């Protein structure tokens, strides 16, 4: 409510870019390597940026 209109845009941007990155997970239960953590890990940062700082 009193979060602008620029959090609120960027909740959905993160999140939509967060399940788009994550749909590998569900395909397979496999533990991936290091090479595809580090790969993914910035979505998930980017993701609690944006569920913080709206609340």
């Amino acid at each position: 409510v009193t979060a602008t209109a620029a959090q609120r845009i960027a909740l959905r941007n993160t999140a939509t870019n967060l399940s788009e990155q994550t749909q590998v997970y569900a395909q397979s239960a496999t533990a991936p390597t290091a090479a595809e953590a580090a790969i993914v890990q910035p979505y998930i940062d980017a993701a609690q940026a944006a569920i913080t700082a709206v609340g």
